[PDB]
């Protein structure tokens, strides 16, 4: 329900609308759909059964309820009036409230996977470390990718467990007018990432910790995101390709040494 | 409406939504169900009244009406058209307008309910105060519970009524990246929990009070959660079962001393 | 469109959303209502023109196809079929359209005004100024009025125009575990309201401005509220009535002198 | 997508939520419309094929399954029930899930429409730089539009390329009491803008930019808006016309020298 190995309390329910809000859309409306089905089913075959019968439409039987109940459920009433006996009235009550409020829970999830933020902030596959307008500095460097932004970054650390205020890797601007954020950091004295070498690193399962926030001016909504790079990750002595007027973004996470 | 004793001004309505929002996902729709009732009833018995009658249906009188009524309220029109007269009709006119106008505030609280902010930070039944690379320090440990975050939390301390502001029970780290917060602050001179002894807190009616506040990515919506220690709660001279790589939760509130 | 005075750019429709939002809820479906009427009018006004004629139901005219109208706007298709014609289905397509488009925008603003941001902070019709633990400070006192918070309030000032930044009417302490908060501030030296006169004030036109901002942890939605106190309003060397354990909250406005 | 040329990722679909959110209102209600057209015909077009035939309705043949069709997709059942094979069943099931799923969506867009935060924050086609109280410092103005607001305002400075953090063109108050605001900074020493000319300015692509952030007391929502000056376009040794008690924005923009 998190990132590795959990053994906590759950409860299917929610886990469910977790799948609902995480879904690709197609996948939804079949969940739905299969549960149409379901739902239709299991009220026809709630239909053959009372005191008296119900299909007295086109088809037969069982297909009757079914194309009946797929009238009701949904509420279409469309007309070949079944209200003929009260056990058969209650049944198909009990329907009309459900699919009423089914289309609602439906209508509802709907708005809830819109509502879902819509920006993205996509990271470096690569850190990189190189000697910049004088001592050696870290960079990241990340985008967005659909419906702008313009964000302030905070950065963290971590070795050893103890986490490190690192001067965020935005240390030089802890914001900026995000379309094209190449984040970086100091690494003289002050900072805790001064004399520690790939070596140093590696044994202290060392991590860069990224996260940028940001308005979405379209929705407003503050979404952030966050990125992690494993030690051997952050390559040595490199750069990023430059990649710029326009962008083009392909070779975005690619670096060579110096 | 409140926390201890409470006498002021309040109105019924608004007391509604609340449960509307805070009852359970059964105890909801079976209050709607409750209310579908009396809503079908109440046009039903509005029904057999008029310059005519309404129930040319198959239901002799009121279950006539009734199961009509769950015809229109809910807007089915399913076919079995009394129309007949005026009178007639504006009953189920004036209630084709409600219904249709009742499923809207349902699916309306329903994605109120549904917008409730979603996960919630669990906290150690039980503090903690040891030594720690040095001086003595206290401790909390708090940790997500569902859909994670990545939070800030401020620590605020009471004694005796004057609320101290000791240096956020993250003195250390106001922040962090939460997949596991351990939550601590130095007893140093700077601190007002300094000399202090539990025999101290105890007659001071003494108070650990902490709150972590974070974004949920998920939805945006910045969901924060509090939690009180009782000053007898501060275990003393101890520390927290560790907990892990994966963290198994069942014991995260066990300690044990030094 | 604003508070005192204003001569600048608007347009009909969004000053109608206001109102949609802003109104009592029965003055709200009143609203609906007779916008439902006036719409199904329209449309019956349109049936009895065309090609052809409608009301092939109980009303004899009008009153037909009115309550034939009531029928599709809202969408229920009860049973009395009028597909007639070309021309008369055309017109009965338009509105099943409509209407179901039309209950959209109505269950829409409805959620709009369930989304309402639903806490309130009140305050106290009089601000004080008295002396306190030693020197002369100054008090407002607010409170919650429904659904709690635990907010953090700045507090500013006006006269001249300069508006100064006074050591936030909470300068003793920026925020509380709000549930009847008492917000004050020193006006020693460092202060901008330091050697200044009731009859200081009143020529600057001088005002104390608050805000105080805090989340609904029901909803995690952060309201905040702002007051404003007209200098002759400060009411000077006097106190708050005291108000309690149980708050009763009645006289929470007025003073005595000192 | 963005701003000045971009080559990179994307996918129809949200593109197309997009437009969704961002077009007029006509616009929108024709779009659905243009829909529900093309999505009535599909399926019309879905039924004068299979095992049997459909329209035994009023129109002869299309013309039927057409206006059959807008009594499914939106549901509304009429009344001349073409249950009578299984295949025209199908279809008829086919449609009613989707159209109740469709009518989702729409009134799913519509919230969401809604949902757009709703203040705006208008500023001073022109920026001016003058003498007060002293030294030279810039200024810039900017005011509500509809449902005010409350915010603070970071400002920034672009010359060469390098972002100069320019104390906040709030750099004298970072916030306010927002209906009617004139953001400020002091030229001095400390400041980027020092010893710099129209001429020094123009040569470095010189631009100013603001944003004001606050949220809106209604709708809780924080939505902020930016906005950026060309070099020409801080108009020197001026000042703004006075616009107040009432403000007539009519000359909101408009300066004269001193
Ligand atoms: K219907
Ligand atoms: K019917
Ligand atoms: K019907
Ligand atoms: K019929």
């Amino acid at each position: 329900r998190e990132v590795i190995a959990y053994g906590m309390p759950a409860s299917v329910w929610r886990d469910l609308y977790y799948w609902a809000l995480k879904v690709s859309w197609p996948v939804f409306f079949a969940s739905l759909a299969a549960l149409f089905v379901v739902n239709n089913t299991l009220f026809a075959l709630l239909y053959q059964l009372g005191d008296a019968p119900i299909a007295n439409q086109s088809p037969p039987g069982f297909v009757g309820a079914f194309f009946f109940s797929v009238e009701t459920l949904a509420t279409v009433g469309y007309g070949d009036m079944h209200p003929q006996t009260v056990y058969a009235h209650a049944i198909a009550t009990l329907e009309i409230f459900v699919g009423m409020s089914g289309i609602a829970l439906s209508t509802g999830l709907v708005f809830a996977r819109f509502a879902r933020p819509r920006a993205k902030i996509m990271f470096a596959r690569h850190a990189i470390v190189r000697p910049f307008n004088g001592r050696m500095t870290l960079m990241v460097r990340a985008a967005n990718a659909r419906q702008n932004v313009i964000a302030e970054a905070r950065a963290k650390m971590r070795l050893m467990l103890m986490k490190i205020h690192d001067l965020k890797l935005v240390r030089n601007e802890h914001p900026i007018f995000l379309l094209g954020w190449n984040m970086m950091h100091v690494i003289d004295e002050s900072s805790p990432l001064f004399g520690e070498t790939p070596e140093s690193l590696a044994e202290g399962r060392a991590m860069l910790l990224v996260m940028i926030e940001g308005s979405d001016e379209t929705t407003a909504q503050v979404m952030q995101a966050r990125h992690a790079w494993e030690h051997d990750d952050i390559r040595w002595h490199h750069r990023y390709v430059d990649l710029m007027t326009h962008i083009d973004y392909t070779r975005f996470n690619d670096t060579e040494p110096v």
